[PDB]
């Protein structure tokens, strides 16, 4: 009976395993566009992902990440509101059962279809296991999709889902460029936060995008077609793999704009 997003072990039921799921900085949060105060302090957000290396997508039965080789200093985040070079090392979505809810992080209660995450973890702690044991351990990136035209960058993506439909299935995967994901603007907002999903540590900070990218209905869909369960098991869509919004409690967002 593991942690997941079904009708009886989803976002309600982690903090009886994960008591940290009611704590003081937990992710995902709503972004009140009109209190998030400007910080004319924050720097622009540096992404250097030229040097990224691609290995492999892996259905870990959650969502599919997109693994990176993390082995030396090739693509890193720095800038921003953040001290020192992450380096980055998976990406992996969250969406919806439909088009109107998916996300994560909600903007004045907006919920997108759905959101991607860029994880990259702190190299002063030497690896991703130390560093998420950190307040300043990681920083993910993170980017809403809305549906409308289609994402050329990610099609890639989308026609190597049907090689890894169930858990614990992978597939090679080298030469992705994660360029391809990022939207026009680097304008963000950022808070402390948290992993989204078990064991929700008190890691990370959150640097969302404002600008949303824009992907096809059919490559969405294709998300849709995945599995949470193992193959020759009962099928369950891969769906709603979503945390809903948490307090902020004593958290100023930060916006990098206007
Ligand atoms: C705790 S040990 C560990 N080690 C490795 Cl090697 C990984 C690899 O990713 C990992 N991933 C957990 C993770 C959960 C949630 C998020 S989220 N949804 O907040 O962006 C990012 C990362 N955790
Ligand atoms: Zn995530």
């Amino acid at each position: 009976h593991h942690w997941g997003y079904g009708k009886h072990n989803g976002p309600e039921h982690w903090h009886k395993d994960f008591p940290i799921a009611k704590g003081e900085r937990q992710s995902p949060v709503d972004i009140d566009t009109h209190t998030a105060k400007y910080d004319p302090s924050l720097k622009p957000l540096s992404v250097s992902y030229d040097q990224a290396t691609s290995l492999r997508i892996l259905n870990n039965g959650h969502a599919f990440n997109v693994e990176f080789d993390d082995s030396q200093d090739k693509a890193v985040l720095k800038g921003g509101p953040l001290d020192g070079t992450y380096r980055l090392i998976q990406f992996h979505f969250h969406w919806g059962s439909l088009d109107g809810q998916g996300s994560e992080h909600t903007v004045d209660k907006k919920k997108y279809a759905a959101e991607l995450h860029l994880v990259h973890w702190n190299t002063k702690y030497g690896d991703f296991g130390k560093a998420v044991q950190q307040p300043d351990g990681l920083a993910v990136l993170g980017i809403f999709l809305k549906v409308g035209s289609a994402k050329p960058g990610l099609q890639k993506v989308v026609d190597v889902l049907d090689s890894i439909k169930t858990k614990g299935k992978s597939a090679d995967f080298t030469n992705f460029d994660p360029r391809g994901l990022l939207p026009e603007s680097l304008d963000y907002w950022t808070y402390p936060g948290s992993l989204t999903t078990p064991p929700l540590l008190e890691c990370v900070t959150w640097i969302v995008l404002k600008e949303p990218i824009s992907v096809s209905s059919e490559q969405v869909l294709k998300f849709r077609k995945l599995n949470f369960n193992g193959e020759g098991e009962p099928e369950e869509l891969m769906v709603d793999n979503w945390r809903p919004a948490q307090p902020l409690k004593n958290r100023q967002i930060k916006a990098s704009f206007k």
